[PDB]
């Protein structure tokens, strides 16, 4: 038992961090099979921040400008193309250390893991979950941008976040591997609105499933509530809506620990209204919303890639 | 920007792992040169767990008694050993991803990175503490016995935490590589004592400090105090005692944040007397313990590996 914030285990994304400098700018690539993936910001220089003409930057550019170094490995590389707002150079060596992989774009809600990396060295991992309004709530310094985010099941490591920009309000905007931005965000440097966040409901739910299973059982009352009733009182508070696909994906928690979803809901209700009274669930004396149902089930099961 | 409960990238560690039996009972291993490090309790039956005799036990063991499996070789077991609480197999073929590596035996309230494991696979990375009465707050399942703890330093691996038992309460305990037990506790499947825990204070402050250099502001007064009346109020909230020891390792804080200690000390006093009055800092709601000093500058200064 207990419930911790876990990561994947990230060695199979370490073994494909490269660093890719061009210029002044030196950030993170990831390099798989003899494709290196990197943020198209490497090309700027300061005076380009405001407004950068990626076009008219990279046609500047060839491939021999491209410096990429894995570990003390130079990489040759043989072409380059712009692929929205990610750069994709063609090397000419495949990564021996590619896992199996696909590239995926995730929905608002779900979590993965970020392996933080500097130089193309990594520093550190965490979970985390992409914010109602696409934006991540990370852990980023200068030169961490092409740290990427990922989830991994079994064998398959699925990328699903490349970081490029931490907006002035301190949050963290990226692309998926394709190079689209979550969100509206651009790779641009200027305020830009993120617009209004939520609380991932679903995720407070299976978070309070995965209490109940660990022995924290004090926030179970005695009622139960409907939905309509229940998202009444998720939009006083910003809660996201709960649907009946969110009812479904909690069945196996539900059935778990015989706590109907609609109980549980009457219970995380009576928490937003009177809040904790000084108290705590699996450590915490917020109600968390970075865990999915998915998560909470896995660890709570010991799966293993 | 941004503050995360981050662990150290676990690819060096996940190198290691294997999978032990012997006879009905399946744990992790760590592989390291030609040495397999595992919990000696997985010669136990159920019979046995109340109270092993675990030199009787291993009497009745040789070496082709010992399964070890790394992914889906098998190893060869030439010899076997008990030292303290843990075995060490003897096997006739080195590591070949074994990293750089010591063993070290940590203080209570330092912090460590945790690999979960079940049958010698990695399930997932957390940060975690070891707390002042030397248990720690893990997240593990029947199966994660053998499961380490680790720091990394440059590329030097210190491991210094084996995962054997769950104690009755819910929290974790272990030992150190050499088979040690961090705290009062034995490899026996019975209710023991762990004693009082505190909060660690230097984490704590060193967390604030954290908070200061993202930009929450708030907690900070316009009040200083002196290390005994801190002491006393410390006392009061079951907080491990200050000493100029734990100042003298958070200089390096005071001096980026130019917070003098003791007026981070007074904001701290006033947080315990008055609570957080609903608000959060770096999105706790309660005051964070598990990040040392170190692990604050090496966050916010990006340290790699
Ligand atoms: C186009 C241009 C937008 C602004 N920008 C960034 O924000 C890069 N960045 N990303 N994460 C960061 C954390 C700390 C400091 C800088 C960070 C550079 C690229
Ligand atoms: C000597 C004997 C003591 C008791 N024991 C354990 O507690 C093993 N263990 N460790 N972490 C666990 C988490 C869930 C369930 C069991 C767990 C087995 C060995």
């Amino acid at each position: 038992s207990g419930f911790r914030k876990m990561a994947f285990p990230s060695g199979k994304v370490e073994g494909c961090m490269v660093q890719v400098t061009c210029g002044t700018t030196t950030l993170n690539g990831l390099w798989l099979d003899d494709v290196v993936y990197c943020p198209r910001h490497v090309i700027c220089t300061s005076e380009d921040m405001l407004n950068p003409n990626y076009e008219d930057l990279l046609i500047r550019k060839s491939n021999h400008n491209f410096l990429v170094q894995a570990g003390n490995v130079q990489l040759r590389v043989i072409g380059h193309s712009m692929q929205n707002c990610v750069l994709k150079l063609k090397v000419d060596t495949a990564n021996p250390k590619t896992p199996k992989y696909k590239f995926v774009r995730i929905q608002p809600g779900q979590t993965f893991s970020v392996l933080a990396c500097y130089n193309g060295s990594p520093s550190g991992v965490y979970q985390c979950a992409m914010r109602p309004n696409f934006t991540i709530k990370g852990s980023f310094l200068n030169g961490s941008c092409g740290s990427v985010g990922f989830n991994i099941d079994y064998d398959c490591v699925s990328f699903c976040y490349m970081h490029h920009m931490e907006l002035p309000t301190g949050v963290h905007a990226g692309t998926d591997l394709e190079g689209n931005f979550y969100g509206p965000f651009v790779d641009r440097q200027t305020a830009q609105a993120a617009g209004t966040d939520t609380t991932i409901t679903v995720n407070v739910l299976a978070w309070l499933y995965a209490a109940v299973i660990n022995g924290d059982r004090w926030f179970l009352n005695r009622f139960t509530t409907t939905l309509n009733d229940f998202n009444l009182v998720a939009m006083k508070y910003n809660y996201e809506p709960l649907t009946q696909d969110h009812v479904d994906i909690l069945g196996p928690l539900s059935a778990q620990t015989g706590i109907a979803v609609l109980d549980m809901c009457a219970s995380l209700k009576e928490l937003l209204q009177n809040g904790m009274n000084g108290r705590t669930i699996l450590g915490s004396a917020l109600l968390e919303d970075e865990f999915t149902p998915f998560d909470v089930v896995r660890q709570c099961s010991g799966v293993t890639f």
